[PDB]
DNA sequence: AAAAAAAAAAA
DNA sequence: TTTTTTTTTTTTTTTTT
């Protein structure tokens, strides 16, 4: 009896598996029989305990096969065929409803009864990342209806301030919510060609730590960063579109992603100036510093840098009716949630806390 | 049974796709039955309900075959075949007329009763680009029959003013109604061989903000953009033909297109300024910048940036003879329909308030 | 009959091949007859002898085919693939348990009747790497759980003191015992992308002699290093992913391993200082040197430098229950061997030794 | 009937063909009659006359088959799978005995029957050689024996002495009985990564001409290559491995290889003077050279820079015993030719000859 | 019934035809009735003639076949792999008899047809060299057996004279005879590493304008050339190998090869100069250049630099038995023309009017 | 290493 | 011929600047 090509297909589907080895990987798990699967029984890896019952008759032929490697290939680029038309034909917003769904998917095995984490810890990071701008969750509301419309030359925005400021703290929490990818523009000009290869199809990207000449005086090291960006108008406008490439790979012509440059305390050319919708001024004030030493779980555990702990921000802050009516059903339940086991005066004991200093918990 | 190759290569040139992933993607939409296709129901994206129904028998099919990647190789190829042959046999007015069959095609669904835009909306963007230049509409006339006649060193026109002044918010425009790509040259020179290969088959190219040298005397600062287009008056000139190339593929040997080149106020070597038939002098107006700020859904929606803000422009002012034979039929009629939508009490006004820096719709 | 390419399969899976010339090369050995297999015989390398009685009934046929490449090409993308999902998906435990039994294979090869190592050269090893630093046994402890942690910020170790005091002896056996790569960024910028290439998937780094620019009066020549480092604060911290590229390949994100830094005794800025959790002086100590004179088998036999030297100290000073639960049975055995081999007399005799610098084994 | 893909592949294996046109050029010769072929009348290639009689009746297949560059290249990876396995798996002890059986071949073919060179000049050869350093045969030796055991700080030997003194004539000799590659670290750092890149997989390197600063009193020329060397110390010591890069690959993990270095009479730094095992003084003797005015045959023919006069040395001086047991055979035939091809008279003579400055056959 | 591929490999190894789309068109010729076919009624070239008949029942059934380029394919490598079979076991002097029967390939265009210039003005070129050097015809035979035996300290030979001296005319006379090419010696010692990796796989070098230092002693200019040379011992003297390296590439090890060196009348510093086996001195002949004068053609028509002349000279000076084996026959069926066509006395008074000072008549 | 396309085995 | 299977090989990227 065959192969099915059709099921391998369907596995990639439902795992958006993308990787060939990845996928040739995994579907060879299923060979062995269900009924003394170990990882079944321990259920580690939803991905593989989800499927194995399912899989494990075909799996069992697959395993015969001499094609494996192509029975994958199909199977993979449909996922990106997929991707593809799902890149050229739903809204922003729509794009950002599914980023949610996501999210919120993880937030449902993170806080279930099998999960690792707990909600304090994660509302901790919620009551220092709300302390760290004012009006933070106006803040990042304006930031994703920002990014939600692309409008034309009025699309980026600007972090700067001294080191230690939070600036990447706060943009990687962004950039998870969102989904996207950083990039360096620091690099030499003959390299910079490949590195914006990095943005094709992304939702958002964020320039990290883009360095200027002069400011020696400041102490700040010189870099090429500034006068690299500044050959990238047409990028930053997203008035046309651009063509990028990758190693062996043809140009795609698209629009550029928005998104985010963080910055030390360079001088910036009017021709750049000109492309910032918005630029944020971060400097230090030491009682966040105060409560990070003496509450440090926050670190450890890399909830601080986050998206997570900005969906749970806004599903803190927002009412109902600023998020997709499609998704409202999931997060009316979550405000039931963390209104059950989730107090406000405790949460108000938290930001005092942090506003004193002192490390978050009791 | 078995796939017809033939109905995947008539859906690609129907909808007149060009990369496989894509119509790979499409393609195996149509699996499900169009019964209960959601999307169907919907209505959402036309190159889907027009035609799952009737491809929906073949496709039940194609999504069991084990070289489907193959099948659709031979679809896009045919389309690409197709738009060779149309490139080479076809006059440069054939080809723009075929080009306002695309626009009116767009435009006869997007005012629809289906439709979203309404058409009072996307007049007061004709009416702000005309507000932007003296006689726009006989300028882009003028433009149109420069892109047509294509007459050796006579090619370009040069876009020169400083910043936020529009020369990239028409140029993007014309380069929508024309259709084209635009091009970067502040790159340096080994890896522009690669950028140019972009312009295989076009109508037009754009050069976008070729950055100069000197002009920091003004903060502006140098690249290399002027030095390069220097160094190809050759692809400029159009008086003999020019060798382009694709990643893995061999050159092809065509004229190289016409189009535009946009810069800031640097100065222009006498070798490459020969090469301008016209310069543009852009300047900022300060009540159009006003306008927008009480009309901001012109730039959401991307209006006064479309090249349908443009044809509607062309279908306003131009009389029917300057349109070729077989659209003057579409013409008149989209000239009658905006005779029943529209007086000339209503755009006197839009252009008053417009002048004034009020908002445009009232 | 026809070749079982499963077969294949299992021996490349039990041998880890991941080369496709070296699996075609050693399974071709297996054709001839096993009766009369001289490198069975004389048991040279185990990856022969263990299988060649097994598989010589399907290589007799594989020795005939015509698709060889083939069928070692699929065994070898099994093993990849497998390699992707454990790396994406075992805890950083686990990677470290599974090291752990690797090198304790090769101590049952190496200890064995059928092997050719000395214990009791070895653990003179161990008593002479024990004086190096004082509580060696909690130095390599500590180690290790600041590796598997990977805290951010509290992950990098700075080695530092005079040419000849045992740091990259130290550094290498670390190497060994969890896996990882030498980088050395005293390089300029411009090829740092490839340097750091290297990093990619590796479970450690190791920062080989990093040279500072000033203090040369001390006979200290200047070098880019500290420098370098200076500026790869991301890099070290590991809050945030970053991007990494081999040559020939496209980029990958993940987050930079955690490691070791080594350096002569140069001046480091204190914006450098604050990114290592702890630091270790090494200093020059007679004693060592005079009984590597007289004990030169430490050096000529490469024991010193080696990771099973220290698994050896870990498995003689640590408590049973300190090890994974998995590994702990297989540690039990050893703990009993060595206690047969040895006792605590002779091994205080072998450090006794050493600190009057005599020569261990007298 | 059918090709033999096995025969095919037996023919390259015996062969050591590499080359797949080669090897498809060698086999097709085969086609042709054995009963007629002029080459194996003459006997001049030994890679046909010995095979043409076996191979033929295959080889008329071979020639109506149209896969004849498939059959090919299965039986070239055969060898290339082989030698890499050898690479990985033989002992220096073995793979220097490789070396010498293929040198023994080649000299039983040169003087052999249809030998083109003539014994008495080539002894002659092994005369002069042995009188440029005292005790030569014990040097060659000894100089093996540490180029097999490859022991940690004990890999290199220093050849000091002026222009026209020796260093190059018996480093070259060492390099073809031994194999390895030469490298210039006189070179600026930039280059010395791609310089090192040479070395991987080599039996030795040999270091030219390393050149210092000072020797302004003796007139040498300075530069950059003493210092270079003294910062490598980890390639010279071998204690643990190092990355060698080569052009477009990715770096390669490995112990450098032992070897030799050669200088003029410049001063050594202290701290690379102790990484040496051994230094030979090299010495300018007018006798040898008016010897080579008389006998320029030796220089013509380039006897003494040949490894096979070394061969011959270690053949002559040394005892049965001191070769690997596998090819003791070989040197006791090649002992009982040697021994009536000359007496010891006649090679007292030509040692008298040399040590007279006369022509070394008078 | 089918086509035989062997047919087609004879007529691709008969006609010797190494490209495939030529061996494609050629072979696909036939396909017409040989009993019509005006390309052999006209008998215009022998790889028609000569095979149609033979060939055309063949290539009627490859008319039809579906892997034209297949069948051509495999016939192209056989013939490549019988190229390199030979080019591996070449001797030194059969690769120059090769080069010089090639050359009279292709002075058999001027043997009996129109298509080439008057042989009578090549004699003129034939007599004006002649008297630029003394026995002029022996020095060409003696570099010509000194280049072929390669015997090492024994290769360059050095060309010393002012401007307007000949000794460059000879030297590209004496280069176009031999194949060899020309380096550029007077640069910095960065950049010769790369220069000299031209000489790979080559059979003679020429060094050009080679400057000296203190040329200002006579107005000469000044750069590093001797000085450069004079360190090259090792390539010069060619008793070992060295290793070349071309851009993007990795070394290779060759023995460095012969050639000549051409010079001003700089002083040359001895420690070079004994490397050269021979010193020819150019001195400027006031005749000579009042022929050259009289005389144009002589350079106009590239006469006295094209170094097929220099065989012209040989051609009729030497004897028929200092040629090799596989020439002899040629020549001496070539020397009959100029003996049947030309007279000693008309060449006497070419040699004549030459010393007169006057252009060569009668 | 991926992409373009050829080249061969089994029905 | 038709379908399934195996193979060829380079270009690009890197190197050079
Ligand atoms: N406002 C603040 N005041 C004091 N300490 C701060 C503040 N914000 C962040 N920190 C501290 O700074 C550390 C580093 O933060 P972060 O990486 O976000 O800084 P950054 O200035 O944006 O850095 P970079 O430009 O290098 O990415 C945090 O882990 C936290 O301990
Ligand atoms: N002539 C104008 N006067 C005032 N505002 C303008 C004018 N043209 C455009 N604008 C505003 O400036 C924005 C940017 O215009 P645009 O990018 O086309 O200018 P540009 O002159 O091409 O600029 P740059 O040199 O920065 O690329 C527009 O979206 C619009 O809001
Ligand atoms: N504490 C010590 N005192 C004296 N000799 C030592 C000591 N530790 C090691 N040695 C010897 O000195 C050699 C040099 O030390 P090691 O190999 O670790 O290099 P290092 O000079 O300390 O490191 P690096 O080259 O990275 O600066 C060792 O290989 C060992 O032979
Ligand atoms: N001991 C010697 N005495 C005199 N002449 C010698 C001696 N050894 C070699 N020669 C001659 O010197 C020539 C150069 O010698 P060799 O190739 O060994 O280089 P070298 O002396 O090491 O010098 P360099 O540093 O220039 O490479 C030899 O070809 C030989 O003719
Ligand atoms: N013996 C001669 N006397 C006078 N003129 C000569 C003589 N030989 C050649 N000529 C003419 O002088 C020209 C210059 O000489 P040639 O081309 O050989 O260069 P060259 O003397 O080597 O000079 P340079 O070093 O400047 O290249 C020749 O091309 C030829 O026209």
């Amino acid at each position: 009896k065959q192969v099915s090509w059709k099921l391998v297909t369907e596995y990639a589907m439902e795992t958006k598996c993308d990787d060939v080895l990845l996928l040739l990987g995994m579907y060879l798990e299923f060979q062995y029989s269900f009924e003394m699967c170990l990882k079944c029984i321990k259920k580690e890896q939803p991905s593989h305990y989800k499927y194995h019952e399912k899989h494990y008759a075909n799996a069992a032929i697959f395993a015969d096969s001499k094609n494996q490697k192509t029975i994958c290939q199909q199977a993979v680029d449909t996922v990106l065929a997929k991707k593809r038309v799902d890149s050229l034909q739903l809204t922003r917003e729509q794009m950002l409803t599914n980023r949610f769904n996501d999210l919120l998917d993880r937030m449902d095995i993170m806080f279930g009864s099998t999960g690792s984490a707990d909600i304090e810890e994660w509302m901790a990071g919620v009551a220092w990342l709300h302390c760290l701008l004012p009006k933070m969750d106006s803040v990042v509301y304006d930031f994703l209806k920002c990014m939600v419309y692309n409008i034309p030359k009025k699309r980026y925005w600007l972090f700067k301030g001294p080191i230690d400021s939070g600036k990447t703290t706060l943009a990687a929490a962004l950039l998870e919510l969102c989904g996207g990818k950083a990039l360096n523009v620091n690099l030499p000009l003959d390299r910079l060609n490949f590195e914006l290869g990095v943005a094709i199809d992304q939702f958002l990207v964020v320039f990290e730590d883009v360095k200027g000449t002069g400011g020696e005086s400041r102490d700040l090291p010189s870099g090429q960063g500034i006068n690299n960006l500044d050959n990238l108008r047409d990028y930053l406008d997203g008035s046309v579109k651009v063509n990028l490439e990758k190693k062996h790979l043809n140009k795609r012509t698209q629009i550029f992603p928005p998104g985010i440059v963080t910055m030390n305390e360079y001088s910036v050319p009017k021709t750049l100036q000109a492309r910032f919708v918005k630029q944020i001024d971060f400097r230090p004030k030491d009682y966040l510093k105060h409560c990070l030493e003496r509450s440090e779980f926050l670190l450890e555990k890399r909830i601080i840098q986050s998206g997570i702990a900005l969906l749970l921000m806004l599903i803190w802050y927002r009412p109902v009716a600023e998020f997709a009516q499609s998704i409202q059903s999931r997060i009316v339940e979550w405000k039931e949630r963390l209104d059950k086991e989730f107090s406000l005066s405790v949460y108000q004991k938290m930001k005092f806390n942090v506003a004193m200093g002192i490390g978050v918990l009791d």
